[PDB]
């Protein structure tokens, strides 16, 4: 016995670990963190985002099997139009122009962590992909979970609306079913399938961790 | 002077005149088609526009402006949950058993038809893509278009569903998008490049013809 | 092994009827036995260098979906076999015959010829490499049999201007190529579900298909 | 031409920040006057042969994304060289130094191998063969130009051991090699809008940028 998803869960656990203690993450259930910073990471998330969004438009072409094609398909509305819950009311709250956002650049660290999605997922088969993705909203599910308590973490009248977001019953939903999908496309894989899979989950968590680092470097 | 996509669409009427004569299209516009041919047309075009969403998917990774990606992505949900007017309409309006449908194969003509778009999306930039999937919707709309006059085609108790869909306003606004889509992308291509943009639409206005066809041969 | 299910074995199975069609076609009976006329053969290896091209593009894409240096690299000498190879076969026949150089590239291909590319690319795309194994396999595996039938007529092999055809084709070299394919396919394979080795079948027969439309519109010249 | 903008040179006016620091980087300078350990040039072309396997890739994308013969063949040549011109200097190291067999397909790359040969796929795979002729140049480029300079030290070239990696650099036929690219970008792009143009100076700083960033790591052995 093993799933893939939990043994997977297992070699990240270490990672997930310095993700959620990082002085960025820390900051944000603390109300510590200063809205410079945070304003530029809202500006690279949503540049990451467009390109995440990608990825599950690879899916839609890899899947193959109506369901999980469909699947994919709102995966991606969900992206563009959830942050229009998260990223959009940040870009007012603080005060992001509509030229600023597309004036901006994805940072060395941004890039990578997306390209690299983009490319695992285009080398292989629609298992790479639904793995590929699966760190991105795993992760942020635990560290809203853990952030959960401080408490007034969700009280704060600025920082409490993202903690809510990625902590809500929908975002859960949405990480179960690319868990489902995952351990479904995958019992059957040979060890070295799995060993792979693997691979491509810590460093997609590798990025993550960068991801924040480059965020607080703001 | 001259737009692309005028210019296109002239160098594709004889093709798009033979389609609005065929006795498979003539026979939508004059009811005087049979059941099993039609039967046998929307399980093939079902099997037909899961491969063209994932051309549309396409789009959205190659697509570089968010604009353009988030109307392709829109398409794409279009493309399965529109169908769910018209091949939903005529699956319980015929009786395609659940199971029957992702039984059923797709024909030579079927496969070749989207392999080429998605082969020549994929070798090529965006103008590729939007120039590959442009044929299939304008095509319909002027065949609709046409078949509008009988009259009683429209007043027709089974066929005239199918004719109201294809020339209706949104059916119109989404064949303009991807008009404008290919006009706005085009506007410095080398006479070089207009070549190869026609040759694609061409050549999938030539596998629409294909499609009636093998659909008649039922 | 070897009580074990063998997928290289299984397509071959279900490709059987298909190849046989293709053995028995005018067009490649013609080669067999002089019948067929220059005309025709011409339009044919004008439209084989066309698919040629776009063949070796899925070889291409085998390098970008190899994860195995060994072999990523025998699909990059595939590659360089389809352009350096015709180099024989396609070459002998162009100024054998006379194609000018502009005439070439001047060429368009058929319906017949892009469709069947598109699928291998396609579908190679769409899927791992497994997929990419698979799509091109058909049109190796095929073209040795039916040289090694032409083989027997004999003076098939005797004919002054057929004869290399047939020669190409049933080479130690092309068979060895072959086989790599039917290696690489069957080691990528040993694992896959039921449903899996469906799809890896269902693009065998595929491209199967797409040969006998291939040697049809090449007679139509 | 050529009164008119090109957008090679245009490029390269871009990197020209970028590529002094790699000149002058510890790692870089410490290859043209001796003082660099072979402990770190060890750990370095173990991991530029990782790296030199996802780039053929690259190119890989490049057969299957030109649409024009020459091209599509320059490509898949550039990918032969890749494997079996690295069957001079990779090769020469790995037995100058001692790199088992075994241990070479050991290694993992590191963040920074993966990072920038996973961008220059995404960018190739997304876009058309323009992006891949932009996104591989930086790499032949800038290494054409630190072997240059490099070049005089002197005895850079005499260096028992260091001399044959200078030497490969810049030799007439990485230098060919070089301005095969250089040519079949400004062939490319001489149609292109100013929004064009700005996408592909933007992957090659990019790639630039993955460059110092590289050596940085190499140095960090």
């Amino acid at each position: 016995t093993m799933q893939v998803s939990q043994y997977l869960y297992q070699n990240a656990q270490s990672i997930w670990g310095d993700c959620i203690s990082h002085p960025f993450v820390q900051g944000i259930g603390r109300g510590t963190l200063e809205r410079d910073k945070f304003r530029f990471y809202i500006i690279q998330d949503y540049l990451f985002l467009l390109e995440y969004a990608k990825v599950f438009a690879l899916g839609v072409v890899k899947a193959c099997d109506e369901a999980v094609m469909r699947e994919f398909s709102n995966a991606i509305q969900d992206i563009l139009n959830n942050e229009m819950s998260i990223h959009n009311h940040y870009i007012r709250e603080l005060q992001i122009t509509q030229k600023e956002l597309q004036n901006a650049c994805p940072t060395l660290a941004n890039k990578s962590y997306t390209s690299y999605m983009l490319a695992e997922g285009f080398k292989g088969s629609i298992k790479e992909v639904a793995a590929a993705v699966l760190s991105c909203g795993w992760s942020y599910l635990v560290i809203a979970q853990n952030l959960s308590q401080i408490p007034n973490a969700l009280e704060h009248a600025f920082y409490g609306h993202w903690i809510k977001g990625y902590s809500s019953k929908e975002f859960q939903a949405c990480v179960n079913w690319n868990i489902n999908l995952l351990d479904s496309l995958t019992l059957a894989s040979s060890k070295q399938e799995i060993e792979k899979l693997k691979e491509i989950f810590i460093t997609t968590s590798e990025y993550e961790y960068l991801f924040w680092d480059m965020a607080y470097q703001s």
